[PDB]
């Protein structure tokens, strides 16, 4: 159930611009919605926004809360795709503010150190979080709260929803699971639309459609390729994935994507 109306008052896959992209984080792409992600804290927003307790709270809370609108926005007809993207931004976030997020750019290196420095000034002698990670596990409710706000404002949906415990899912296993969402059902439509045109002028039909089938194919293939990298690179620290391949962690273990055997393993893991 929504926030009630007192707290709501206060309120494509890119393979660069990762931190160590040749290293740890080789085979990592990040979400266009990560890429598009509505949070930015520079200096000058620190100057003015530390001189009033909790405003720069307030602004963060605001940018989670502007960042769900636009999801909500986007995925107007469809409340799972909207409220998936809004946790998938919210455990992003999650990220950011606690200096781990892997894309490199000033607000992912820059936000902890600004909220670390607000949290100094007033928090010295009251108890409260003098650490990002701390502020995190106190303020994330807040966080999401901000964000269903957010998400109600776009077309005053009375429809809201919890996160679960996608925040503590590592960065790269979500972006994955992400990728697959869109993937794996752009496979099951590809496949439809090609077994109609090609197996129902409807020769060249097929031979334009098995076209773009194959064209689909490669981008995506090249895409399952980078990250299967990673994948395997990195599940050797987690013990409940360790034995599993790229294909049996987004079929099994991802409960949001709609992968199969037919759509995922005997498309793109021949
Ligand atoms: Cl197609
Ligand atoms: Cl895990």
């Amino acid at each position: 159930k929504c926030p009630t109306e007192e707290i709501c008052k206060d309120f494509n896959w890119l393979g660069s611009s990762v931190k160590n992209f040749s290293s740890d984080n080789k085979g990592v792409l990040v979400p266009p919605r990560r890429q598009s992600l509505c949070l930015r804290i520079t200096l000058q927003d620190f100057r003015t926004k530390k001189k009033k307790e909790g405003d720069f709270e307030k602004f963060i809370y605001s940018y989670a809360s502007s960042e769900a609108r636009k999801l909500r926005t986007i995925h107007n007809n469809n409340l799972e795709k909207a409220h998936q993207a809004i946790r998938y931004s919210f455990a992003d976030i999650g990220n950011i503010i606690r200096g781990d997020d892997m894309m490199d750019t000033p607000t992912s290196k820059e936000t902890i150190t600004y909220l670390e420095k607000v949290l100094k000034i007033y928090n010295e002698n009251n108890d409260k979080p003098k650490d990002a990670k701390k502020w995190w596990t106190e303020n994330r409710h807040h966080v999401w709260e901000a964000m269903m706000c957010g998400y109600q404002s776009a077309q005053k949906d009375n429809q809201c929803t919890g996160y679960g415990n996608i925040d503590d899912i590592p960065q790269f296993l979500r972006w994955f699971r992400e990728w697959g969402t869109y993937v794996c059902e752009e496979s099951e439509k590809n496949m439809n639309t090609l077994k109609a045109v090609c197996f129902p002028h409807e020769n060249e039909m097929c031979s334009s459609t098995l076209k773009k089938y194959e064209e689909w194919y490669n981008k995506r293939k090249t895409e399952w390729t980078e990250q299967s990298i990673k994948y395997n690179n990195d599940k050797i620290n987690y013990t409940d994935i360790k034995t599993l391949s790229p294909s049996e962690y987004l079929i099994e273990k991802c409960p949001e994507c709609k992968c199969t055997k037919k759509n995922l393993q005997d498309v793109f893991e021949l």
